């Protein structure tokens, strides 16, 4: 059975048995598994996913950036509404300049625990570089059961433009394969979840490449999994669609370090989503 | 189907198809759901679980303690091997006194982000009191999707006697019920997982009681779920056992705040487990 049916089945289950809150319909606790083997890339097909946005945002997290203007320069506007000087003033951050998202993902992955000042501050050597730590552990002690990267930082969540949906991820190595599990506290099934699967499947492909392992599975765990009430009609139309075979992903060259990837290094072949 | 079959089915699946890597046999990524409704308490029945240890350890976390001697005074020795002055010296903590586990669960739940000194330091008002925060959010904004308590603190994990297995938990409210999901990075299916289910089911019962809600579900999510190779014979004996109906749990009085619970406040009725099975190191 096509892996995308897990996603469609959960949407069907939520709309048919979920809890209505004043508007969403939700369920609590779900888990999906997507194979990443033999070049398979789980970019959902029953609706087009924003591949360019997935990859550019992930490269921006890997650089440790908290500056939304670096995404805007690449025509990525996912963090726009939360980076305006007007929105930042409404939250309570008065000396915060346009584009400064605060200590969001990039900062937590590269500098967890460092005191945040602004998006231009040199944080070199400050805090825990969890992304490099996971790479070092996968290479040196792959059976380790603490290969974790955490973005949910209770100290910093109030300083962020938005609290992170992707709380932590854990890696696992077996059979020459790298697997990843993501704990996502809040999942908009309609518009958020396909993008989120692609982000963490892509991070797994990147870390596998630089650790000389093959991608295994991406395990997606959800907390509050929900459908917005105004998307139900559109989702009933999407549930009529049969998933198309997933595209393949190849990395075009031997990339040495996780910081060395560029958008052009990815070759996404055969992506044929429904209209 | 009895909820305990989810646990038994995973043990069977791990031994049959798990990855062989002391040797472990493991799978990555699993999820179980245990109903906590109508007074049902998921204290596993295929082996007798240490109920007084589950409860006393949880009350010790709620107090914010990191002192294993407070558990020892109650004849609870679960944190002993990791609190000896010899073990603490091997880890690299030289000025650490006997019983000082470092900034483990109790400290992270009550004082996340505070600088840890020792187990006797007064941390009043320091760091984030995530447990009280969870309670305030459930009472004031129950639809909130950020009702989280995190014990995985990358800054403090190197100072802990042991890195936490229980990384975070999230709460959810619907139809007057409180549910909890635990993300457990590492799960020993033999002796670890039954105790761990009981701890977070009990925490859900306690928070539901103080927030005027009814317990809903406990969702248990696992990362590296495994069995030790030397426990396979014992686990094959456990798999022959049929689960008995779960016991019930009642809270004997109206407890106002999460910090006010005492072990005598719990009434666990009808616990009828099969005997313990030796699973040693
Ligand atoms: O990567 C992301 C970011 C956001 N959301 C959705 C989940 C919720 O619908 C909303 C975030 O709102 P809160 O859970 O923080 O209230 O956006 C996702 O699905 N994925
Ligand atoms: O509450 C706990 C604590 C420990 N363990 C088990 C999991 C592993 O077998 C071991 C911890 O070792 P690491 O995962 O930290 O290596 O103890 C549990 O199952 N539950």
């Amino acid at each position: 059975r096509h892996d995308e049916y897990q996603y469609l089945d959960l949407i069907r289950q939520i709309m048919r048995t979920g809890n209505r809150k004043g508007g969403t319909i939700s369920m609590f606790g779900a888990q999906m598994r997507y194979s990443l083997r033999d070049g398979i890339f789980p970019l959902l097909t029953t609706k087009r996913v924003f591949w360019r946005g997935v990859a550019e945002e992930l490269l921006w997290f890997v650089r440790g950036s908290t500056n939304a203007k670096e995404l805007q320069e690449k025509d990525i506007h996912i963090w726009d509404g939360n980076s305006s000087k007007e929105f930042l003033n409404k939250m309570g951050f008065h000396d915060r300049e346009e584009g400064d998202l605060g200590p969001v993902y990039g900062f937590q992955w590269r500098h967890f625990g460092a005191p945040y000042a602004d998006m231009h501050t040199d944080y070199t050597g400050q805090g825990v570089d969890q992304l490099q730590q996971v790479i070092d552990t996968i290479k040196n002690n792959p059976d380790d059961r603490r290969i974790i990267m955490c973005a949910w930082n209770p100290v910093d969540v109030p300083k962020m433009a938005l609290p992170p949906c992707h709380c932590l991820c854990q890696f696992y190595v077996a059979n020459g394969e790298l697997s990843c599990q993501l704990y996502q506290r809040s999942a908009d099934m309609g518009l958020g979840v396909p993008f989120n699967i692609a982000s963490y499947a892509l991070l797994t492909y990147m870390i596998a490449h630089v650790t000389d392992l093959k991608p295994g599975d991406f395990v997606h765990t959800l907390g509050d999994a929900h459908v917005y009430s105004n998307h139900c009609e559109a989702l009933e139309e999407q549930l009529k669609r049969e998933p198309r075979p997933f595209p393949s992903l190849k990395i075009k060259r031997k990339v040495e370090n996780i910081s060395d990837f560029k958008f052009e290094d990815f070759e996404l072949d055969g992506y044929k989503p429904h209209p």
